[PDB]
């Protein structure tokens, strides 16, 4: 019986629609997104900034490109820019900028197909950005998602500034993470398909380079949902959250069932992300659309933007 875990959560801030991508900049500043923000009934979601000692919101980004909305979903802070990368369900990859203005990366991939709305980021310490996208075709296409049907895809935008295909037919694609040998080089990259309830993995040989495609784990529960974001501490454990379950699980390195799991004081889960050099874990989460923070028993794995 996997044993279980029960940390104090400590609230950092709420009344976030649909509160997700935690993220930390490099001056340490915290930031989430609001996805699902509405203005005059239509996508309008946020890109925020959250005092840690006040819990007050800071409204940096509120995109739009040719009267279309965002729906920003997921973050990563860049290594030799302060600037952050955000996967957008409606807009696709964008770079934000502290200062709120941002850049659509790309419309449209290496081969010319149109982009798909994405939803999680991860870099590697090459910095190439993996990324995951279940929603179809960007604005100005209508907003569709892969809850049921196989079109979610796969990305990698390569430090050569190209945006490149690198699977699809997934249903539901979420969490994305990138395990790195110990010497740094990127070794796998871990795929959440939430509705199925798999993690799946890839040998990573290069830029935007993948093989050795292998179911890697199982996300427990038959609860509406499943593994939503993901990221991995110190020793290689991968934490996911499993959004439905009131737990986020964890992994091994190697994969295949939770050698362990945390309780969560909420059902819905959605993201997590270390606080750099830190064991502090601030999660997102679903049912009371807030932020929480918890002490892990390691600190966190250091991300690409702490790499110099």
């Amino acid at each position: 019986e996997i044993p279980v875990i029960e940390p104090l959560f400590t609230k950092v801030t709420e009344d976030i629609p649909g509160a997700a991508g935690p993220v930390f900049d490099k001056n340490g500043d915290f930031y989430i997104v609001a996805p699902y923000v509405e203005v005059n009934g239509k996508p309008a979601g946020e890109i925020l900034r959250i005092d840690l000692k006040t819990g007050k919101k800071t409204v940096i980004c509120k995109p739009e490109v040719n009267g279309y909305g965002g729906i920003p979903a997921g973050c990563q802070c860049d290594r030799d820019a302060n600037q952050l990368f955000v996967a957008d369900m409606r807009l696709g990859l964008l770079v934000v900028q502290t200062d709120g203005t941002f850049e659509e990366i790309a419309k449209k991939d290496s081969e010319g197909r149109r982009m798909q709305g994405c939803a999680y980021c991860a870099f590697d310490y090459e910095g190439n950005l993996w990324i995951t996208a279940p929603a179809g075709e960007v604005a100005p296409a209508d907003f569709t998602i892969s809850l049921q049907e196989k079109f979610g895809s796969i990305y990698c935008f390569t430090t050569d500034g190209q945006m490149i295909q690198v699977d699809t037919a997934f249903q539901f694609p979420a969490g994305i993470a990138v395990r790195h040998m110990n010497d740094g080089r990127p070794y796998q990259l871990i795929v959440a398909e939430q509705p199925t309830k798999k993690l799946w993995s890839y040998d990573i040989k290069g830029p935007a380079k993948i093989e050795n495609k292998k179911v890697w784990g199982h996300i427990p529960g038959t609860h509406k949902g499943g593994a939503a974001g993901m990221d991995f501490d110190e020793d290689n454990n991968l934490l996911v959250a499993n959004w439905g379950s009131s737990h986020i699980e964890v992994f091994g390195p190697d994969g295949g069932q939770p050698k362990m799991r945390i309780r969560c004081p909420f059902e819905k889960p959605s993201a997590l992300h270390f606080k750099p050099q830190t064991k502090t874990i601030f999660v997102t989460e679903h049912e009371n659309n807030a932020v929480w923070k918890f002490e892990w028993q390691r600190n966190g794995k250091k991300q690409y933007c702490e790499t110099l």
